[PDB]
């Protein structure tokens, strides 16, 4: 049996008397064992909960967990998304309560205090029953940070592809993509990305314009903004999966190496060279990607519109649409500018090879925060009041929260673009966290973003199956310890 309910969440957990707001949540007792049985808690994170109904199911890791431990599952919508915002206009004033501190106490308070329709008794709240927090991507960092910051409510935690370390200049976002990408495609995307830099730095107004026209982006005023489209190639890697097959990422690397989908003859490890890779890249963007791009924000109808790419128009609707269901996910942008997480997705520093133009820099992204959030009735975003990535790592422990852990399990993906801000990062001091009995961690060979949350991956790849079986076994053994 299933249901949808509303929980009256505290607006300010340190001031419970500024009042409440309504937060949307769903539950299934499909595998529930009755009072005192476990509860598996999940939030989609930085997104409306519309369409996430599958996480109540054993087609996702969350239900698989519930089936094996005979618990219920509850999907909770994160504050400020979907039907769970305390305000209908999101600016620097109203967004003041969208904070990691508040999100964390949101879950512990919910688990400790919600009056569940399938159990009016207190006997399945977190004080009298084991609650398992599961999350991937930011929700995984939320799971882990709750273990770090408010340890005593949930019984166990599983965090997959969690970016627990806040990083300002996060060029390492593209490092795993470089590694897992084909060699020829890696070298050739490096060539094009470094050419865009040389034209933007040491190049003429005429050279710059010509280059921007190869992509069909001649009307883009700022060269900055043109360089920011090129990761559209590497970005597709995050849409990968062990069941996506011949996916859009691989279609892009074929376009760059000048071949058709099932070609008999292909380039070797060294690729096709700059003059050829430049044209294929440029033609791939103008042909497949650019059409209807801006139109997918709903703010423009023109199929060949080029306005979405203008990050300097302070009046663009990507900045001024303050509605809860805006298109750019400004709520997530607030965490980046205010917490501050940053995670700015940039080209590598000068010593280091890059598949993204170095023009796409931390400053490029930082600049956009006051346009997303102009100063409102005295309030700003935190990185303008002096906060930085150490503001968060000081509090959460970042990478080093692994030092004292209890009943928390990590999964990461070998080629996950969010790997290098998580616990298995190659840049973390000492290298990837070593697995221990007390604190297990495993890396999915060849893995992408949260590639163990969909069961389609379980059947499609024998590596995921090993990882899914071990962690399901660890969550079972740990919950049994509650009795
Ligand atoms: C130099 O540059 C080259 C050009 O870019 C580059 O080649 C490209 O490499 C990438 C990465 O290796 C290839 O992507 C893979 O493609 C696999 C499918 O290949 C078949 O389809 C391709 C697409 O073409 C389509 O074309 C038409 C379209 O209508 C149709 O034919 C159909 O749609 C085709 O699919 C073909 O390109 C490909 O061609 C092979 O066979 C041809 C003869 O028929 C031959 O001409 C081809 O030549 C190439 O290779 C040979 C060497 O063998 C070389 O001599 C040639 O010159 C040329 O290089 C080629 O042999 C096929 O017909 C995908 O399976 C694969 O995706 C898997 O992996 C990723 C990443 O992990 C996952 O996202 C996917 O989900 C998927 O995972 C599944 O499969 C893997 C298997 O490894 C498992 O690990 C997973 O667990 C999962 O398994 C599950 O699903 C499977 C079914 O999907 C089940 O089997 C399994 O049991 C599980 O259930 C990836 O997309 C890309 O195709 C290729 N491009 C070309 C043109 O070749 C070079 O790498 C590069 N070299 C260097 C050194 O840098
Ligand atoms: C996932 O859960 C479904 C139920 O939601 C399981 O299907 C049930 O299986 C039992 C035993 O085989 C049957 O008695 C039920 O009639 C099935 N229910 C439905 C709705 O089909 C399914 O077996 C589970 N999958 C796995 C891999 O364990
Ligand atoms: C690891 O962290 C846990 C959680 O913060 C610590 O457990 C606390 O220990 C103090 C002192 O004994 C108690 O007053 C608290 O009630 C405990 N809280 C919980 C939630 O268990 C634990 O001491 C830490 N372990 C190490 C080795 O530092
Ligand atoms: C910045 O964005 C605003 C809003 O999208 C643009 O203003 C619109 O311009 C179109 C034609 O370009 C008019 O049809 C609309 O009526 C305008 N609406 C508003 C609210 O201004 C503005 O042109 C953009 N600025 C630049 C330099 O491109």
């Amino acid at each position: 049996t299933t249901g949808e309910a509303y929980f009256e969440q505290l607006l300010d957990h340190h001031n419970p008397e500024k009042g409440t707001f309504s937060q949307r949540y769903w539950w299934s007792t499909e595998y529930w064992g009755g009072p005192g049985s476990p509860v598996v808690l999940f939030t989609p994170g930085e997104v409306s909960a519309d369409g996430y109904e599958g996480y109540l199911t054993n087609e996702t890791l969350t239900g698989v967990y519930a089936q094996e431990i005979q618990g219920a599952v509850i999907l909770i919508e994160h504050r400020y998304w979907g039907d769970s915002s305390p305000y209908e206009v999101l600016n620097a004033e109203t967004l003041q309560y969208l904070t990691l501190d508040q999100a964390i106490l949101d879950m512990t308070y919910f688990a400790e205090t919600v009056k569940l329709q399938f159990d009016n008794s207190t006997r399945s709240n977190a004080q009298n029953a084991p609650w398992v927090m599961v999350g991937g991507s930011y929700s995984g960092a939320l799971t882990a940070w709750t273990e770090s910051v408010a340890p005593g409510t949930f019984w166990a935690y599983h965090a997959t592809s969690a970016p627990v370390e806040a990083i300002y200049d996060y060029w390492q976002y593209f490092y795993p993509i470089q590694q897992g990408m084909a060699q020829n495609c890696s070298k050739d995307v490096s060539l094009v990305a470094e050419y865009v830099d040389k034209i933007g730095k040491n190049g003429t107004a005429k050279e710059q314009q010509a280059l921007k026209e190869l992509f069909g982006l001649g009307a883009v005023e700022h060269f900055d903004d043109f360089a920011a489209v090129l990761p559209n190639g590497p970005y597709l890697w995050q849409d990968n999966d062990f069941a996506t097959g011949y996916s859009s990422f691989f279609q892009f690397c074929d376009a760059v190496e000048g071949v058709e989908a099932g070609a008999a003859v292909t380039p070797g490890p060294e690729g096709v060279g700059l003059e050829k890779a430049l044209a294929n890249y440029a033609n791939w963007f103008n042909s497949t990607i650019l059409p209807d791009y801006c139109a997918s924000y709903g703010y423009w109808t023109d199929e060949w519109s080029v306005a979405c790419f203008d990050s300097y128009n302070a009046s663009s609707p990507i900045y001024t649409d303050t509605s809860v269901g805006n298109a750019v996910d400004r709520q997530w942008e607030w965490f980046l500018c205010n917490e501050p997480f940053f995670y700015w997705q940039d080209g590598a520093p000068e010593g280091t090879s890059t598949i993204v133009p170095r023009l796409v820099s931390a400053s490029y992204w930082q600049r956009q925060c006051p346009l997303y959030f102009p100063e409102t009735n005295g309030y700003t975003y935190g990185s303008a009041k002096g906060k930085n990535a150490a503001t968060v790592n000081s509090w959460t422990g970042g990478w080093d929260m692994t030092r004292n852990t209890t009943r928390l399990i990590w999964t990461n993906g070998q080629y996950d673009p969010w790997r290098d801000s998580g616990v298995s990062s190659t840049f973390r001091p000492g290298g990837p966290l070593a697995s221990t009995a007390n604190e297990p961690v495993q890396i999915i060979p060849g893995g992408f973003h949260c590639s163990d949350l969909y069961m389609a991956d379980y059947y499609a790849n024998e590596g995921v199956k090993k990882v899914v079986d071990n962690e399901v076994k660890q969550i079972k053994e740990w919950v049994e310890e509650y009795y």
